[PDB]
């Protein structure tokens, strides 16, 4: 295979891939302009799609991603669930990498959220988990490797596609209100019914019904569980709060390439204020509207759900710009591409089927020029 | 593992498992009620659920057996992809037994037509296919074992649930019929676009949209396709004419355990007619009413789609009435089991979530009397 | 010309859709597919209605309704109902089936599940007036619709009831009237709100419609402010025992009516005393049917899948005679019971349950030709 | 009292679906919801309506159903054309908006795309009357349709064509007309004409209407004798090139009535000289729109998404006048050409289009504005 390290692709908020999407569905990675997978295989390359948690919060899917790529059964953390009321074990994982240790390296990409599930995968990877580490001090029993800390030669980079670093007002102001958040859980619940064959993403919060239990006593036994009221989930995480705990609790690692992509998709009124451009994916109209009627100036420029300043980097890690030319090989620094015209969020991986401008070449380059990049990286070291 | 052998289980016509199946949609080997594979499995058996053509032939769907245990890429054969007019190969299947060869055996369980498919497949592991051997001879190249013949000591058992040995009606007056084979080919169709995950298995025939093809290009590929008038499909082979054709070309095995149920789920009307049980499931109520009026008596009780006198075993190859206490251990001939009185066709693999006289404890007890059958097979040899 | 001298008008219950209301595939509410009530009957020289009211409001928002659409024009809810429980005071227009009814000109109800509530409500409007509304015009002055003014009589001529709750279900009070069941009911009537919809689920006048050019974002705060989420002024509360109790405790006899009501049973005794569905039940009804048989007291167990027999029979404490299934059922001011129907659950009474193919057409076209032969002995008597 | 003498009547095209014929969740044909038309000029003291009539049938089918929503009655295709194309010879009965129409009473006629074809064979019924009806009748016998006698004239004021495949559109050619492509419309017709379903596709006098009783497996075998799967009597074939010429071959311009057509374009001329779809064209007729822009003959390829503007324009051989948008169009006996609107697809022109955040609810309400101000002239200029 040409590339020494596999790459990982981690999908955002509400991704469904492989198999665990539905019958009629868009291709995450790729639509049908250029399926990234697919086609990377064919050029030789050593690639794969997580499928994480699509509900669940950065916390709950970085565990299930390090279980994706290790191999086992996803263990949140007793002290996490206990804290936050959710099961503690969960899925179970073949794992594409059973032997992932230090000195057997992955590339990891993530688009929108899956840049911050990456982040925060690789600090409990370096850094462990404190309480995890005072728990299973205090009452014995086991700890999962991956809150233990300590490891390190596991990551060789951490590439981010309009990742919200820094959150976004369409999770404040619409995606994390009492009512929206209701009707997020609402579907949880009913795809968790006995007919359902696709995972949301947090049964561990009690959404999957027994295959003897009426939807009546299920509706009842769920309507406990302590999702309804909680901050462990994305919606929670998206927000601007959400995204700086965090940036407050990450740190960068010297031996990691960092890198980021942005878009802008919005046009600037005769007031100052931005509006989506025509071509930006319709279901984002509404949200682009209200990050670009901020009542700060320098966080109305968005791709249609993220503004431009969340996306380029984490606003308390150090970071440099850089041409798109220029070899992205530094490490320890975010390395800020730059910020692609005309793309909306998800004009990144190719679902706004809609968009005639954004044509399959134009996307199959883009993610030729991030494995080249990758490449670059494993030759420098 | 408890059993020497795996066991694989077959679906039949419409049938779709595992992630193939859509997002809400019932689970084929138990329903809500036995989960087979899953609590199979949680007993210590090892048992596989074949994913094989819901629309195709009998041929076609034998060949994706044979891949689906061995591994590999589906060859329908030259000869038959020349004669029938669709592609000589298809999907590329990992294969649950790679090293399966003459010495290492499976037990085969088919519901409806999986039935059909078993003896099929075995046919041609054991007499190989005469028209791909006179092919390769005369214009060389390359053929599959699947059609070379000779292979034995590889089939342990063959096991039918409501198998239309003998065809049926609702197959020669409805499921056949030029209206609903349209029917079911637009489905096909449609079911190919872009957008779609599930693979009803009429892609051979070229039922893909590729992602750059309009639908309206589509439409008027595939409508020159020959499907539309072919007999190389399901509907076909499960008319009388087509099943009996499968009975004039199949033989029994002197080394294998054959074994046949049935089912009756109707009841004898004044004039000798029979009319579908209420419990019947629904979505056979017409279909069991057109197979109870028949002109011939022995042709009317049945299980809703499949008559009894076709489920029994095949007419022309013979045949042992067993007890339900019996040792079914005989080789060479089929066991017909005593006919369970009050099973419809689908209660069987109980996805009749409409029927509460149908329990799971009690589809429990028949799936461990197949599996304890077959650890006898196991133990007398 | 019309063989009944009065027009029959049939009053769907609780989540009924009917006419051009109803999806775009939806079972026909009145006979399904088994007797088409309207249709036959208009076919057979009987003049008989559908009519159309709220699917998920209260008895009160439905019998204003109701009055609307037989008489016709724009629904007044009252200004002191509408200040109370925060709604709109106006809702919907209705053409009118009968423009000129009045007291004279009668009709014959007959109400299915809670149809035959909110047709009880309706009667007391008419008689009676509303309190509150009264009392409103007389400190405020504006204007008083007329169905709130009482003293309107002779224009109703029967009531009949059809697996009615008139003492409530433990359907509701376990289930449907929960927190989150309301909160289930209450997004759908926000979706079918939004402004692709054509379907009237029947709480617009809380809120749910969704302007031209509001965005689905700015719909939903709306209406999450909007006081249905925590009212009891909707379906789901009266059809507890309280709530039907409430009805009954502001529901009187009128003299002049012609009382009936149907009632089935669908469950058998279980080993220990509770009541278990029959096969045959609809489905839909399985759980609620063992909610129902498995109540601690024993009178509440019998049920037809959500309402209990006790249920169906009469309300609680007003006047009632069993009768026979042939002899005249003419008495007035009374609630006639009709013998109860074994084997028949709450929607066998509308033909709906495709499923039960045991429930054959021909037996329920006889039980209609029974409602309209016994209306008919009602205006041959008077 | 209304502003406009004459009730302004506005005629849908193919697949449109009106009012409470369209399913549970639909787009609203005219104006989306960016200009609700019929609500929007009511309440600026307007009479408007929004005929509903066959999605899928023919032209001939659609104008004597037009004829009945507006005068009321039973439709009657005609004896001798149901015996010629083999479907039934009665229809629905409407309930109709003008009973009282005659010579005297007039309407103002705006159809979109197939409906402007609609309306015009229309106003041929009443003027000439159709002949083979006509000799049907005297060599038979029975009743005529007076929609089929002629001599009905002063009963339209003006025509109003809006994108309107006058001259037919390749895109039915090439592909709506196709084998494949009517079994999938005439499968669609089959399906919604179950006994569960509320929506009237418009090809039921073929057949597609289940019985209550009936198992779908008969009904696929009763409806698969129908000539509806081989006839040319449907809206697939009228909208070819020959389809739209025969009635251009048979109709005749009324020197009493105001004849106007408005003409989009949402093509730009490709590297070749074909035309391809602008950025913001529907779409849905992305495919169509190249089809129509890669035709052989040049003067054919500039479209609007799925109708070439050569035929929008006028119908090919009948008078016509370029006209600009703001001198008087009140010339009779005329087709009066709009200039040609650049940027609006075919659906801009009834808002259906809410993907287009270019195209906004003020300029749609200002085209209204347009056709009402020309409409109102027409009555002022008698
Ligand atoms: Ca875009
Ligand atoms: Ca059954
Ligand atoms: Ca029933
Ligand atoms: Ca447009
Ligand atoms: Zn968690
Ligand atoms: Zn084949
Ligand atoms: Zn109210
Ligand atoms: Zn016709």
């Amino acid at each position: 295979p040409l590339n020494k390290y596999p790459v990982v692709f981690v999908h955002g908020f509400l991704g469904l891939v492989g198999d665990n999407a539905p019958a009629l569905y868009p291709n995450y990675w790729g639509g049908n302009k250029f399926k990234v997978i697919e086609e990377l295989r064919k050029q030789g390359y050593n690639v794969h799609q997580a499928s994480v948690s699509a509900f669940g919060s950065n916390y709950d899917r970085a565990v299930e991603l390090y279980y994706y790529i290790k191999g086992g059964r996803v263990d949140y953390g007793a002290a996490h669930a206990a804290k936050y009321g959710h099961e503690r074990y969960g899925k179970t994982y073949k794992g594409i990498m059973p032997n992932w240790e230090p000195g057997k390296k992955v590339h990891l990409v993530g688009h929108s959220m899956g840049g911050q599930t990456i982040r925060l995968m690789e600090e409990f990877l370096r850094n462990g988990n404190k309480e995890e580490i005072a728990y299973h001090k205090a009452h014995g029993g086991e700890i999962s490797p991956l809150f233990t800390g300590g490891h390190n030669n596991m990551v060789a980079s951490i590439t981010t596609l309009a990742t919200p670093h820094n959150g976004s007002q369409a999770a404040d102001k619409f995606g994390n209100t009492e009512a929206v958040r209701k009707i997020m859980f609402a579907l949880n619940r009913f795809m968790g019914n006995k007919y359902s064959n696709i995972d949301l993403g947090l049964t561990q919060w009690g959404f999957k019904q027994l295959p003897n239990e009426s939807y009546i006593d299920y509706i009842k036994r769920v309507s406990k569980s302590k999702i309804w009221t909680s901050d462990d989930n994305a919606a929670y995480d998206l927000t601007l709060d959400g995204s700086a705990k965090l940036n407050n609790m990450t740190s960068m690692n010297p031996n990691i390439t960092y890198t980021t992509y942005t878009g802008v998709s919005s046009h600037t009124g005769p007031l100052g204020y931005e509006n989506p451009d025509l071509g930006t994916f319709f279901l984002m109209a509404t949200t682009s509207r209200i990050i670009g009627h901020d009542a700060r100036e320098e966080w109305r420029k968005n791709d249609g759900v993220v503004p431009v300043i969340s996306s380029l980097h984490p606003s308390n890690q150090p970071f440099v710009n850089v041409t798109n030319d220029e070899p992205a090989t530094r490490r320890g620094i975010w390395q800020v591409k730059p910020i692609i015209q005309g793309w909306d969020h998800v004009d990144f991986i190719g679902v706004d089927f809609l968009d005639f401008k954004r044509k399959g070449a134009e996307l199959a380059n883009f993610y030729t020029g991030i494995i080249n990049d990758l490449l670059r990286v494993e030759a420098t070291e």
